[PDB]
């Protein structure tokens, strides 16, 4: 019993962290195999940032202006290359701990474990989704670049992030492990928003059947809902529309719980009109969207 | 910027987690040097010590990874058995084992058949239960903490209550709480809020740039127990506003000006608004888990 937001063990991450360094920019690494992947943004200066021409920064630059350095020991750069928004260093020594993994690109809504590092160091590990305005609710000061995002299957680890920059509100963006960005984002520091966020309705619906699978049961109702009157409903709480997919992926714990998709539906239509009146779900006072329906079956 | 519940890196406790089974119980276990630590009711109103004295060394199967250890002793400490291995961990950290007072904080590795599934963080509360997220199986999942390069370890996972909250030992055996390791009737006991944590989870907002909770006001230590004790909060005592000090200096706003705000919103609540990303008053961070977050400090 219990509900918590849990995060994978990171250990197959941490021995992956490398310090990078070029000129006086110092931020995070993720050394796999011979090859260690960071934010091309490593060879800016702040002047830089405002309309940077990487291509001509990076031409300028040699295999010696870059310092890898993992735990006490310097790596050695023999190669460099961009892709993307990514810098790929070939480095002269395979990483030992190299855990079986891939490179995934995820969708918004989905969940994964960050592994917070400073100066190639891990201080620690949180969990997190990838917004509908693909920007991360994270945890990240000045130095946590490069800082990886992941989920782990089995024993193979799925990199899914790469974190390059806090935006105007609070919030993160960042890439996947191919450079590309999540979002409408660019690593130049002109004026970005991030977009209104929206709820993960599917994600909310996983976690009300969480509490159900718990024992908590206060918020059914005896009503059902069609899945358009359903969608007209949440928008107007900011909700992301419910597809066809999302009602086909919660089949597992419809089953499990005996409680039909579109009556959960009715119940978050209700609990959006009434809000809790005092009462908590599994601990929150707050509709939770972080938990997916692969997360609660995971866990519970 | 940011504030996410935020547990300690697990590798260094990975590299430790094993699997005792015993007839037909199966448990975690934890391997330190030669010896590896799990919960004594992989045994089993039980007689421990006329249950182990029937056992042999190799009635236990201690399974790394894919390899099995062979057990060449066993012992008892309390409600914690110790099983002497021929093999020491090559991965065994630098480590100490501590016993946490009630509010403190740790990470909780939770494990299966001694492979790590999930980290997460928790506090244990003023009843001495802790509220995990476990499953049949998680038993010898450990709670620990890590300062520099060493690892504390502080808790060791034996049993849920009828309320699905957690119960365990330290890493000598000693419960936490009035507990015992017996299927009889136990029941967690009235819980109250931790008072320094809420204080230092709202000088970690503020820090981050909500401040609509702030008003012009401040009160004494007498006066914020007397509506602590009202609303089911933890007494605050001078050694915790000592220890909120860093906390105070950095923002400007003194513990009982903090205080002051916290009384407002026991009696009149949130108001539909929210404070971190939370409707309810967070009490599992620490003034030092605070601290520790908002600087970046690394292992
Ligand atoms: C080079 O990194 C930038 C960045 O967003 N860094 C950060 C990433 N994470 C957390 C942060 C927390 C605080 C902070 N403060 S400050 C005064 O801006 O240095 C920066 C952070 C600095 C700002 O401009 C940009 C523009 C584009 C890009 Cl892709 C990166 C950056
Ligand atoms: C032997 O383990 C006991 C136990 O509390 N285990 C558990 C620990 N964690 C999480 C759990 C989640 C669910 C669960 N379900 S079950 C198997 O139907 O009891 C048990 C859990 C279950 C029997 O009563 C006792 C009596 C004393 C002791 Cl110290 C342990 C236990
Ligand atoms: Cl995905
Ligand atoms: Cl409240």
């Amino acid at each position: 019993s219990g509900f918590r937001k849990m995060a994978f063990p990171s250990g197959k991450v941490e021995g992956c962290m490398v310090q990078v360094t070029c000129g006086t920019t110092t931020l995070n690494g993720l050394w796999l195999d011979d090859v260690v992947y960071c934010p091309r943004h490593v060879i800016c200066t702040s002047e830089d940032m405002l309309n940077p021409n990487y291509e001509d920064l990076l031409i300028r630059k040699s295999n010696h202006n870059f310092l890898v350095q993992a735990g006490n020991v310097q790596l050695r750069v023999i190669g460099h290359s961009m892709q993307n928004c990514v810098l790929k260093l070939k480095v002269d020594t395979a990483n030992p701990k190299t855990p079986k993994y891939k490179f995934v690109r995820i969708q918004p809504g989905q969940t994964f474990s960050v592994l917070a590092c400073y100066n190639g160091s891990p201080s620690g590990v949180y969990q997190c989704a990838m917004r509908p305005n693909f920007t991360i609710k994270g945890s990240f000061l000045n130095g946590s670049c490069g800082s990886v995002g992941f989920n782990i299957d089995y024993d193979c680890v799925s990199f899914c992030y790469m974190h390059h920059m806090e935006l105007p509100t609070g919030v993160h963006a960042g890439t996947d492990l191919e450079g590309n960005f999540y979002g409408p984002f660019v690593d130049r520091q002109t004026a970005q928003a991030a977009g209104t966020d929206t709820t993960i309705t599917v994600n909310v619906l996983a976690w009300l059947y969480a509490a159900v699978i718990n024992g908590d049961r206060w918020f059914l109702n005896r009503f059902t809902t069609t899945l358009n009157d359903f969608n007209l409903v949440a928008m107007k709480y900011n909700y992301e529309p419910l597809t066809q997919d999302h009602v086909d992926i919660l089949g597992p714990l419809s089953a499990q719980t005996g409680i039909a998709v579109l009556d959960m539906c009715a119940s978050l239509k209700e609990l959006l009109q009434n809000g809790m009146n005092g009462r908590t779900i599994l601990g929150s006072a707050l509709l939770e969207d972080e938990f997916t329906p692969f997360d609660v079956v995971r866990q519970c």
